[PDB]
């Protein structure tokens, strides 16, 4: 019975050095993503409708340009709603699909469902097309680098569909994506032929971006089974901001403080963590002033902090897959 699944357990990272540490902070451009990424999903694309349909296609179109050879599925399912059944669907992309572990990166692309009020139109914008934008973007950045791919362990990225409560959050009412591909990654057979471990035991980390966007953010310390990701983390913002290498930035305002949460955050990551899988959740605390109301929108959006997180990811992203 091989051991594979415990790699995890020991799998340091590759770190880079100052040279290396510049090129990466170099690559990634913040007005690119903004315009080609972000500002093509802030619009309304709550699960069924005509948005969601042009959301999914630009994320797999913006996928699909790229040189890495990512492999896009659709997970597609029926789910009982205060509004009867529904259909919702989930995008997968993954690099090296049969490799045995990924690390993986994830956010939900929908957007709460609101009725028009007074003219306005709910898009979330940190909740979360701005994650979403900021993945597309890393899987742009990094394409050359991801393009040797082609430790069995490779990168994939989720966005989930219907994250958020048709109403207000209840158990039934909410994750409505995560906990179905949870379940579903959970009785999967991985690799493929295996006997006995599924696609959640390749699951090396979760990795889940939510609420990001907005001023001074603070990413709390959530689980001790990732507390030394996290740790990195720190370590990394630190390094980019000693070499001059992020914006408007200080150590006093830093966004990884070293401090617990004990509570529960209801997000995407509840499925996988209740099955045991590693996550590293991150979201701040306290959510942005504008959550869940019409002025999270692009207005508010704090374009050097997405960009200082960009960078941030980025090298994380990197050093994990020893690139
Ligand atoms: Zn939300």
């Amino acid at each position: 019975a091989s051991a594979w699944p415990e790699e995890k357990n020991y799998h340091q990272p590759a770190i880079l050095n100052s040279s290396a540490l510049r090129q990466i902070a170099e690559g990634t451009s913040i007005s690119e993503m903004w315009q080609n990424d972000l500002q093509p999903l802030l619009i309304e694309r709550y699960p069924g409708s005509p948005g969601s349909y042009a959301a999914r296609q630009h994320i797999m179109q913006r996928i699909q340009r790229l040189q890495a050879d990512w492999v896009l599925e659709i997970d597609t399912f029926l789910s009982q709603t205060p509004y009867g059944y529904r259909s919702f669907s989930n995008i997968i992309s993954t690099l090296n699909p049969t490799a045995k572990r990924h690390l993986v990166l994830a956010c939900h692309y929908d957007s709460k469902y609101f009725s028009h009020w007074n003219n306005r139109v709910f898009v979330g914008a940190t909740d979360s097309a701005v994650p979403c934008a900021m993945m597309l973007e890393l899987a742009r950045a990094l394409d050359k680098k991801l393009l040797s791919l082609k430790p069995d362990l490779s990168l994939q990225l989720i966005f989930f569909d219907g994250e958020e409560a048709f109403l207000h959050w209840s158990p039934q009412d909410s994750l409505y994506g995560s906990r179905h591909l949870a379940a579903k990654m959970a009785s999967t057979p991985h690799p493929p032929g295996a006997r006995g471990t599924s696609q959640l035991h390749g699951m090396d980390l979760l990795v889940l971006l939510a609420l990001i966007g907005a001023p001074n953010p603070t990413f709390p310390n959530f689980f001790p089974n990732s507390a030394r990701w996290f740790e990195r983390l720190q370590a990394i913002e630190h390094e980019l901001h000693e070499l001059g290498l992020l914006k408007d930035h200080s150590l006093e305002g830093r966004y990884f403080q070293n401090y617990s949460y004990g509570g529960v955050i209801q997000d995407d990551h509840i499925p996988f963590l209740r099955r045991g899988v590693p996550v590293l959740h991150l979201i701040p605390s306290p959510f942005p002033e504008v959550w869940h109301t019409m002025d999270d929108n692009e207005e508010n959006l704090d374009e050097s902090t997405i960009d200082n997180l960009n960078k941030i990811l980025q090298v994380f992203v990197l050093e994990y897959l020893h690139l």
